[PDB]
């Protein structure tokens, strides 16, 4: 019953971890769907590349531009580090002791890599930290932070069969990172027609079948 | 003993794959390395964006530029649909049967999409389709390829267990795609960098160790 084409936008990391095999189960149910998909972690303007559904992963607070807004999860982020790493660069109890150990960071190479985090009694430290490793791909991030390369930022998604094996390590506890928000951005218009609702509706539902944090 | 920085860009699928464990690995054994990598499926021009090594995935022929080109490896291609596809469109046994078949693009959408073949006797074939599936991500492809959205075309490593499951079923076996070749392509001056060549090295010893078609 549902026809007609659909431009849709996702960051890598996500479409491959859960994405994917949701699109994968609709297109299946509707065969008459033609899904067009740009995997790419870039800012999408969609009204002006006329996307039907751009999918966003940025922390709160977000965009109240003139797109509709519609919240798929929140998911925490987490600092670890291997122990090979953390038995020659010492202990971390405070952010001050991160200073100076090295790191990886996920982005472009001209940005500036800060860490943001939030302790107790409402504790902010900012650390600054000049990368040994940039890439924008979260899995290159995770295996050079498993050989000890850096400490690094990632979703806890991303990392929780190591942090279950040990082979990785969560550093500070008790401060905390920034959630990230994943949502999905449309313009009023083109969540109107009956191809992009149906995709859109499909996506809120099998989000919310998740329990992830 | 080698230091500085070392510009590279690598195809994602590769890096997600292969490339990722021999940078960390790499990285761990040369503390004093900075490697800045950009994931991205795009044609890169070296010596315009002044990078020093961009690994490619391309099937012969390839660039006779100006550049040094050392190559990695052969990566043979198939294609691929899940039994159950197979059930409903019925037999393939020429590459004309094809025809008509829902498929998965691997690309952007506006290009056009063509699966050349060579048979038995010096047969050629070069057989259109209208994917109704198009991205760049191979992950994507092959869980849609799984739930039997399409004939999709992807590297054979990509679907080693996949095949050996059943879940995917190799169609044409006795037609062959042309085959891909890893390579690396850098400047001729850039290599001559102390710690872009401890790079470039170490990756030709690991291409070298594995026996991958
Ligand atoms: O929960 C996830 O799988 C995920 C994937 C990518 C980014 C992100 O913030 C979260
Ligand atoms: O052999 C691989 O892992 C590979 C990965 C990506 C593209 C390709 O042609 C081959």
């Amino acid at each position: 019953e549902p026809r007609g084409v659909v431009r849709i936008t996702c960051p890598v990391a996500l479409l491959q971890a859960t994405v994917s095999t949701m699109l994968a189960d609709f297109m299946a149910s509707c065969p008459l769907v033609t899904i067009h998909l740009e995997a790419t972690n870039r800012q999408v303007d969609p009204v002006a590349e006329a996307i039907d559904i751009a999918i966003r992963v940025r922390p709160p607070p977000l965009q109240n531009s003139d797109l509709v807004l519609r919240v798929l999860g929140n998911r925490c982020q987490c600092l670890v580090a291997s122990p090979e790493l953390i038995g020659r660069q010492g202990e971390v109890n405070t952010p001050v002791d991160l200073t100076g150990w090295p790191s990886l960071g996920l982005g472009q190479p001209q940005q500036t890599f800060i860490w943001n985090l939030e302790g107790p009694e409402k504790a902010h430290a900012a650390v600054y930290h000049q990368p040994r490793l940039v890439t924008a791909d979260m899995n290159t991030l995770r295996s050079a932070a498993l050989a000890g390369v850096g400490v690094v930022q990632l979703p806890l998604m991303m990392v929780t069969e190591q942090l279950a094996e040990g082979t990785l390590v969560r550093l500070l506890p008790d401060w905390s990172v920034r959630h990230e928000i994943i949502h999905a951005v449309y313009p009023s218009r083109r969540g109107l027609l009956p191809s992009v609702r149906s995709v859109l509706d499909y996506l809120v539902q099998r989000f919310s079948q998740l329990d992830e944090r």
